[PDB]
């Protein structure tokens, strides 16, 4: 059972979360829209934990650099295949050290949960706002707040494409500070038979004030918007 | 074991889940036995499984019992049915010392034997089990000519606070469909449980049955459809 996005796991990704409706391209356009409300003269972008580079590709019409930071090399090497042009890097937003600043940081799709705490997190923070510009903005959006989590949910869906049928069935339970969701995958074609696959994850309920307390000790302003890509709402943090 | 433990625990769920209908394929066999005899009063049902068609059929006849091989199955069917004499046996080779209007055997069980002799006995020993007025169904598996290899079935189910995902593929194995299932099992307390089964389900040709039927004294025909799109064959004594 594994927790590090790789493999074969890091090959459905994209067709899962399409099948379960995410849009990548709409969450693009809401972003570089967001981005450019703070900083109409940006011009460069990374996206931490960027995974497979799906928003990065869609931004890359928006801004004129994009970079991406990403810890899992098998999630890295789809993102690199889509953006073959952009530079990415393989490395840990906990501590990390680009060759510049831009004037968006942005942290998608609630992988800031993967820190294991506030000095983690803290941590993670203040790389982003040493590698914001001060016009810039700092965009993370959070996992669940421990009083909006669910415990006992249950998702499943079925998708097909290109003769491959993929099963996934999440299970989500409240592991002290955290939430701990299990994920079993079956995976059918006509040739290749069935397979059965398997993650399993902490993501961190952290409190909104937990959030607030690391973009405060990073020199950044914060400011929660509710709803925002996934109902799980959005900050946006600004230098100085 | 086949057609055990969890598997069998979840074998009405996902069937149900599927759109099986066994409360109108009760009434169909029903009305298909009453046709060929009308005064019939009794019916044994032969891989009876979880007893899902005997539980609909005692409603049209004063006396239902049925076989199974699978304990796990039975018990299931004996719960389901309690006023009802079920035993624990094979098709291949079981004697219960009476006869019925009917001997049904459903959803292409027939397939679990493997050969023309093992067919042949079953079918004597349907024969053997019916009155002479009555008469014997079975509803086989796929024809080869209409198996579909690598025939890929994927659904999901929920019933009370139980959700139930079945993958099955299935593929030629010498004369048979090789079919492989592998269920996720999910609920709120419980997590996810990740299960399989796998089974040769022999592809006997339309001749084979006929054969069998005929060889056991039956006058046999094929009525196309059926419960499952594989049709009925049906067989009377005193040919
Ligand atoms: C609607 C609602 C959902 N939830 C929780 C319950 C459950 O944990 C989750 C919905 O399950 P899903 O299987 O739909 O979760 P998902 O597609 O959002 O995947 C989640 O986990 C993946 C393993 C991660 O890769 C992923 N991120 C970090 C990329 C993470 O968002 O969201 C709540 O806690 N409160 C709610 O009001
Ligand atoms: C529509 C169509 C289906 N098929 C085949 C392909 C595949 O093997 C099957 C459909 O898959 P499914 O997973 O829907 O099969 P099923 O719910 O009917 O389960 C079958 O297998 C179970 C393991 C058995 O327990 C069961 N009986 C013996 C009790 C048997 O009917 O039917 C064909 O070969 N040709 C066809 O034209
Ligand atoms: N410490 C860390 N540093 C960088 N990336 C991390 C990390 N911990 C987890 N991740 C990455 O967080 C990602 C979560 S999946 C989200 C991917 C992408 N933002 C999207 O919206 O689709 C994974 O690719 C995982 O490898
Ligand atoms: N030789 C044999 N004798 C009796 N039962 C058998 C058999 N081989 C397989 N079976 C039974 O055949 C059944 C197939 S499942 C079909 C069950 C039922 N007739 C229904 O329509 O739902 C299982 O219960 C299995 O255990």
């Amino acid at each position: 059972p594994q927790a590090d996005y790789s493999g074969e796991i890091a090959e459905l990704y994209d067709l899962v979360h399409q099948g379960k409706g995410k849009d990548y391209h709409r969450e693009a356009a809401d972003l570089a829209a967001l981005v450019r409300r703070h900083s109409p003269k940006a011009a460069s972008l990374l996206d931490v934990a960027c995974g497979t580079g799906m928003h990065l590709r869609h931004l890359a019409d928006s801004f004129g650099t994009v970079e991406g930071l990403e810890l899992s090399a098998d999630m890295l090497a789809i993102a690199r295949r889509r953006n073959p042009d952009a530079v990415l890097h393989h490395g840990d937003m906990r501590d990390f050290s680009l060759g510049r600043r831009f004037s968006a940081v942005t942290c998608m799709f609630s992988s800031i949960g993967h820190l294991a705490g506030q000095a983690e997190l803290d941590a993670a923070l203040e790389r982003f706002a040493a590698h914001v510009l001060p016009d810039g903005v700092v965009v993370v959006e959070p996992w669940w707040f421990p009083e909006n989590f669910t415990p006992g949910y249950v998702a499943a869906g079925t998708v097909e494409a290109g003769g491959t049928t993929v099963t996934r069935v999440s299970h989500s339970s409240r592991e002290g500070e955290a939430t701990r969701i299990e994920v079993h995958y079956l995976v059918a074609g006509p040739d290749r038979g069935i397979t059965h696959h398997e993650e399993s994850h902490r993501i961190t309920l952290f409190t909104r004030e937990q959030y607030e307390r690391a973009f405060t000790a990073a020199g950044l302003s914060v400011e929660f918007m509710p709803g925002g890509p996934s109902g799980r709402g959005l900050f946006t943090g600004l230098p100085g």
